C-alpha cells in the first residue's frame, strides 16, 4: 500500500544520515544509482528526500549505504517535497538557478505562451539532466536540460 | 558611455508599454527579435526589463513597436534586474520553474559538485533557449536548455 | 498572435473598472457570462484578471459592460495570474478557503496519494463550479466541486 | 472533560509516529477509518493532527496502529489546527490547492456573494470528499467536493 | 443585484475621502450613523471599507458627507475586507487589540473549547460594541463586547 | 525576589506538559482555578505561559497537576509573553479573533478616539472574560468582554 | 469634534510636503515649534505624522510653512501612527535605536521587572528628549531620555 | 586570546540556565552585578547573551550562580548579539520600546540631524541606565537614559 | 540650516530623473564628480539618494545635469538611507556583494574581533573605492576597498 | 570522491563545537591556519561552515582542536553555504557590512557598470583580506579588500 509523509524533516534528516554514510564510504551519486534502472538525477533526488524509490531500488541503495530497515522503508514513502530551507536559497550553487528565474522568469512565461499557448510546462511530467561540455574558450560548461510536458489552459 | 538603472520600475513600466504596443500590432517575440542578430530569449528579456540592447537593436525594435526616443534610450540602459514581483511567483507558468528548484535544487547542487567540483554554474556566462518538441505519448514538451560556465571555488 | 502580460496590476485595474461598470449597470456574473458558451466561473475569472477570454467572448462581455477597445484587447491577453494581494487573504470569504487548506491540506495530499498515486491533482486541466443547496438543518450550503486531472509522478 | 492543545508540534510529532507505524503495518487510511463510523477524510485529518477523535474511535485506531495510552489520549484532544509548515506549501500536491485559490479566490468570493449573499462558506461545518473518476480523454480525474455551510453577515 | 469588490484599495481610498469630508464638516461617527437604523459600529466599519451599506443608508450618509453617486454606489458593494496595512498593526491604538490576542489567544481557545466545545466563535454571526465606564480608581475604561455565535465542529 | 524569563519556549514546553497532565487527570480549567481566588481567564493564561502565578496559586495548581518543583517555580516567573507561533494564528478558533481585528480594527480605533480621545485602550490595566449565552434563534453565543483602562495621549 | 486617520500615507505625504517647504524657507524644527507652547520633539513628531496638533498650534505652524487649509486640518487629525516603512529601519540613524533594542531589549525587560514589577513602561504616558553633551574624550554625545509611566500587571 | 561566537543559541541557552539558577537562589540582577566593577545593565546584558564579561567578572558571577567551567568561559566570548526572537518583539514589556521607535523614530532622526548633524548616535560607544522615579501624579516612572557618541558622516 | 528626509522615495524618484538626464547627455559618474572635490563613490551615492551634497557640489552637478532648483535643494537634504528595495537585492550585480556577506559574514566578524577587538567597523566613518586591475590569467578584476573606522565595545 | 552537504545545520553545529574547543585551548584563527598553506580568511570560513578544507588541512586543524574523525571528514565536505541566520544580520559587527550595502549597493552597481561594463564582480573567483591600520585622528581603521573577477554580461 502506498505510504506518504507530511513533514519534510523526517526525510531530510534521513538525507543527512545518507550523506554521512556516503562520505564515509567515499561513494558517488553515479555509483549509488547504478543498477537501479533509474536516472542519476531521480535517484539522487530520492536520497535527498524529493522523490520516492520503488522497493527494489530502495533495497539496492540501502545495502550500498548500510541503511537500517526503517530507513529503507522511509525511502519508499511519497515525500513532502521542498528542498529549499526558507524559500530563497542561501547557497551560491543553488542561488544561481533562482537567479536564472529572477532574470528569465517572465521571458520563459512569454515564450511558453508564444510557442505553446496558455498553460504551463510541467514540473511533474518532467525530467532533468546535467551534462558537462568543454567550453571552446577554455574551461567547462554545464548544459542542464529541463524537459517538461506542455499542459494547456483552455476555456470551459 | 554606459548607463545603468537602480529602480526596476522604470524599465518594468516600459515593458508594459511595449507589450501594449505589441498587442496592438499583433506582433510575436520571434518577429520582434528577427533582424537584431540576437537570440529571441535575449531580446525578449531586454523588452521585459532584464537585459540591455545594443543601440542598433534598440533602434530596430523601437521602429517595429513605434517607441519614442526616451524609450529607445531606456532599452540601452543596463537594468536593475529582478522580474519576480515578490520573491515567489504567483503565476502558474512562472511558478512551475520555481517548483523545479524546490524539487531538484539540492540535486542540482550535489550533481554540479560531483560532475564539476566546488563552485557554481554561472547565471551570467550563460544562455538559455526554449524548444518545442513532440511528446511520443501525445501532445508537446518544452525542452529548456540552461547553458552556464562552471566557476570553481578553489582555496586561497 | 497570442499576447501575454507580466504585471498583474494592468488587469487588476481593469477588473476594478469592470466591477464599477457592472455595479452601475446592476448586472450579475451569470448574465455577463450568458451567451458566451463559457462557464460562469471561467468568464468571471477572466473579468477578474485570472483567465483569458477568446475574442468573441471578449467582444460580447465588452459590449455588455461598455468597455473601450484597449479593455477588450486586454481581456484577450494571457494574464500574470495571482489574485491574492499578499499570499494569505485578508477577506473572510476568501480566507475560509485558505482555512480549508490549513485544516485539510495534508489530508488532501494523503488521500490523493492513496487513491491515485504519487503526483498531483492539476490546477490547469481543471474546472470548478459552485452550487447552492438547502441544508437539512435549515439555511444553505455551498457545494464547490474541484475537478482536476490526475498527473502522475513518473520516474525516469 | 474536553481537552485542547495550544502547540501544533505535539500532535504533528504524533502524526509522524503514526505514519511510521502505518507504513510498517502496510495499512491504508481507508482501512484505518473503517469501523470508526467516521469518514476517511475526517479520520485521516485527525491522525494528521487536524481533528479530534472520539474516545471509541481513538481506541480503535490506537489498537490498529499499536499506539500507547498517551498517544490514544492525545488523539482525543482538540487540536491547534494548521497543517501548512510556513503559510505557502512547498509540496507540489498540496501547492496545487493553494494555486486554485491564487487563480479562483476572487471568483469564489464573487460567486459566493452572488449565489448566497454577503458572508462566508464554512470550513468548520464542512465536509470534504475525494473521488476518482475516469477521464473520457484518457487517464483519471479527482472530483473533490468542498461542502460548507453558508454563514451570512447581516447588519446590526 | 448584489455587487462585490476584489481590491481593497478602491474602498480604502474612498474611506480617506470620507474622513476628509467628515473632518471639514466637523461631524462625529455617532451623528453620521443617526437615522440609518444601523449601529454606530456597523456604519463606521462600512465608511472605513469593512461592511456594505444598504441603499437607503448609503444615500443618507452620502448626503451628509456630500459624496458623489459613484461613491454612494461603492458603499453598497460587498467589500474585500482587511483593514490592517501589513498583518500587524503599527498604530498603538490598534496594536493593543493585537496584543490582547498575543497574551490571551490560547486562553480564549482553551476556554471556548471548555465552555462551548470544539469549534469557533464566529466573526460573521457577530456584533461588537464599545462602552465608556468610569474607573472606580480614577479615569475611564472601555468595555468592548465581542458577541459571536458558537459554530460547532461537525464530524462526518 | 521577582524572576523573569527571556525565552518563551521554556514556559510553552511547560504548558504542553501541564496539558498532558490535565488530560490524564480529566480536569477542567474551571476546577484548576477553583480555590486560587483568581479569575479562570488569568489562571488559564498562567498555565499557558502568558501570566505569572503568585506562589500560593502556583503551589495549589501544582498539587492538582502533580507538577515538580522546577515547574511550580517556573509558573511564578514573569513570562516572555506571546502565544501565537508566527504572528498570524493558523488555528480557526484563534484566527476568528484576529479576523475581528482585520474587520473592526480601524473602527475600534475611530470609536476609541471619538468616545475617549487620543490614546489607547490598555492591554495591561485589563481584564477579559468569556460567557456563554443562549441565542434566541437557537444554539449558543460567546460574549467576550474586553475591559481596558483608557490611557490618554496629551501634548508635552 | 475629534477626527482620526486610518491610512498613514495621507499624513506621511503631508510630512514630505512640509519638509520641502521647511527646506525652501530654511527653517529649523526648533523655530517651527517656538510659540506653540509644546516641546520640540512633540511638534516635530506631529509634522512627521505621529502626533496631533491642537488647533492653535496647527494654525501657527501652518502659517510658518505656508500650508493650505486642508493641510492645517490634517495636522489636527489623530494619526495612524507608525513611522517605519517596513518594520526594521534601513536608515543608519534610525537603525541604531533598533539595534539598542536588539542588544538591550531583554535587559530592559529584566530590569523593568526587577525595579518595578510585572507590567510595562508606557509609550503613551511618555515623553522623550534629546540633549547634546560634550564628550570629555573629544566630540559630542547624545543623551536621549525616555521617560514612561510604569503600568503594573496584576492578577484578577 | 579573544574568542567569539557565531550562533546566538549557545549563549541564549546558557542565559536560560543562568535564569533558572538565579531563580533557585532567589538572586537579583543588582546583587549579581555588585562587586564586578561593571554597571548592572552591562552585566545583565552579558548574562542574557548580549555582552562579554572580563574573566574576573565571569568567575565572580559564576561563583554566585554555581556555573560550570564551560559556562564561565562562554560568558567571556564575544557574542553573536540579537536578543529579539523574530525581529519584532511579542512581549508587551519589550514591545513598548519598539513602539517608541514606531512613534518617534523619524523624530529622533530629524532632531539628531538638527542638533548634531549628518551621522548617527552610536549604539556601540554607548551606555544605558534605567532609573525608577516617583510620578508626581501617583505611581512610578522609568527614566531610561540612552547615552551615545555622535558619529558624524565623513565625506570623502 | 540642515534639512533631512524621512521617506526615501522622494530622493529615489530624483535619482531616476538624474539617471535619465545623465543618459540623454551621455555623461559618466567620473565626470559628474570632477570638480566637486568629492570622491566619485561619494558623489554617485549622493545622486542615488544615499548621501547629501554640500551646496556648491549640488549646484555644480545640478548645472551639469540641468536640474531644477527644487532638485538641487533636495540633493542637499540629509537622506533617509537604504538603497535596497526589499532587504535582499534581486539584481545580480548587487546580489554578489550580499553573497559575500552570506559566505564571509561570520568570518569578518571573527577576524574583526581577533584583529581589533569587540566592536564594529563603521559604515559612516567610511570610504569606498573601486579599482580595475588586470587579471594575470586573463580578463579583469575589481579591487574594492572598504575602509572603516573601528569602534570598540568597552564595558561600563 | 567529492562529498557535499544539503543542510547547513550539520556544519554550523560543528562550527559551535570548534569554537568551544578553540576557546578552551585559547587559540587564535591565525594560529589555527598556520601551516595549512591557506589564507587565514579561507581557513576561518571553513571552520565556520562556509568553505571546504582539503584533506591535509582538515587533519592538521583537526589535530590542533582535538576533533573526532567524523568532524575531520565533515570539514572536507562541500558546504551548504549561508552564514546569516535569517537574511538580515542581528549582530552589530555583521550588520555594519550589511549597512555598507544599504548605503552603497546601488553605487557599487553603477561604478561596476561604468568601470567594467554589464555583468558582475564575482563572489566565487574571489578573495578577501582584512588589515588593521592607524587612523590619523586617533584609533584604528579596518581596510577590507574585496577582490573579485569581472564577469561580463554579453548578448547571445
Ligand atoms: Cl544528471
Ligand atoms: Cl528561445
Ligand atoms: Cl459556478
Ligand atoms: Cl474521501
Ligand atoms: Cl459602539
Ligand atoms: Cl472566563
Ligand atoms: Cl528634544
Ligand atoms: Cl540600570
Ligand atoms: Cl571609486
Ligand atoms: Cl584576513
Amino acid at each position: 500500500m502506498i505510504q506518504s509523509q507530511i513533514n519534510r524533516n523526517i526525510r531530510l534528516d534521513l538525507a543527512d544520515a545518507i550523506l554521512l554514510s556516503k562520505a564515509k564510504k567515499d561513494l558517488s551519486f553515479a555509483e549509488i544509482a547504478d543498477g537501479t534502472g533509474l536516472a542519476e538525477a531521480f535517484v539522487t533526488a530520492a536520497l535527498l528526500g524529493q522523490q520516492a524509490l520503488p522497493a527494489d531500488a530502495a533495497r539496492l541503495v540501502g545495502a550500498k549505504l548500510d541503511l537500517d530497515e526503517d530507513s529503507i522503508l522511509l525511502l519508499q514513502m511519497i515525500p513532502l517535497r521542498g528542498c529549499i530551507d526558507d524559500r530563497i536559497p542561501t547557497d551560491p550553487t543553488m542561488y544561481r538557478f533562482y537567479e536564472m528565474l529572477q532574470v528569465y522568469g517572465t521571458t520563459l512565461k512569454a515564450l511558453v505562451h508564444e510557442k505553446f499557448g496558455d498553460g504551463i510546462i510541467s514540473a511533474i511530467n518532467f525530467k532533468l539532466d546535467v551534462k558537462k561540455v568543454a567550453d571552446p574558450e577554455g574551461g567547462e560548461r554545464a548544459v542542464i536540460t529541463l524537459d517538461g510536458k506542455y499542459g494547456p489552459t483552455k476555456p470551459f
